[PDB]
DNA sequence: CGAAACTGTCTCACGACGTTTTGC
DNA sequence: GCAAAACGTCGTGAGACAGTTTCG
């Protein structure tokens, strides 16, 4: 449960706004209560040469790890509770993608409800779809109206 | 000669760090003396549909303006005063750009004396080789060397 | 089972120039 | 003659997912 500099949050609010993503997800997977899981990331993405930025943020944050992809690299933190805690700190100097990490706020302190309710879980699978319409969205395939195969 | 909000610099900075652009070019155009012109641009690029975000900050810096070119818009400004002004109060907060804005704020300040020795608007032209050099540079045409046209 | 990671890629939304036209 | 504006483009450097797997 760290407390975040406040100058370090502006800045990295501002580049988040910029090359970062607030991403919530429904990936089928049989090995779950509802035959999906919910997933969340806030990630940052940047050019491999530049990864030492990247580096420094799994420093900074205290959690989450880079990832190497090619020419491109990412910091990723998916860990919910880091997350929480992080969020909370960023979303306030937020411009551009503050909807999206409210969002995603508001759908960790409902997990384990929707983790019991066919319609409380469809319910959150409803915020990721605002999510993801918030963000510029090009390629998804899985929405709650999906996951609205659990009928049956 | 405005003095910019701390806390609006720290958020602008990590968004100029992300989506931003600070640029210095040698234009071949006739018009000149040395036969070339100094360009010096500030820059931050967005989606179109975020132009507000783009608009908001001609109001905020106070100076500059917005162009469209299809799907993407650009804030620009390249008043070499407003500029100096700006960047040397951002430029303590930028982490992957301050090179190049100490470098335009450099160059600026030697443009007076670059305008008489045909020697030292060369030397000038390397501070932009060195501004590319630090940029992911990737069409860049005219650089100090070809500016060696000035041997006659 | 389920939190989190490992792994790959679609479609841009940017970055970083260049070329031309003004205007004092 | 130089500053600032206009208008247009190369080649990504991002964003935003998807899909499958690890293992307490
Ligand atoms: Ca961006
Ligand atoms: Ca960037
Ligand atoms: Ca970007």
């Amino acid at each position: 449960n760290t407390k975040y500099n406040k100058e370090f949050l502006l800045y990295l609010a501002g580049f988040v706004d910029g090359d970062g993503s607030i991403i919530a997800q429904i990936k089928p997977n049989q090995s779950y209560k509802f035959k999906h899981q919910l997933s969340l990331t806030f990630q940052v993405t940047q050019k491999t040469q530049r990864r030492w930025f990247l580096d420094k943020l799994v420093d900074e944050i205290g959690v989450g790890y880079v990832r190497d992809r090619g020419s491109v690299s990412d910091y990723i933190l998916s860990e919910i509770k880091p997350l929480h805690n992080f969020l909370t700190q960023l979303q306030p100097f937020l411009k551009l993608k503050q909807k999206q990490a409210n969002l995603v706020l508001k759908i960790i302190e409902q997990l384990p409800s929707a983790k019991e309710s066919p319609d409380k879980f469809l319910e959150v699978c409803t915020w990721v779809d605002q999510i993801a319409a918030l963000n510029d969205s090009k390629t998804r395939k899985t929405t709650s109206e999906t996951v609205r195969a659990v009928l049956d």
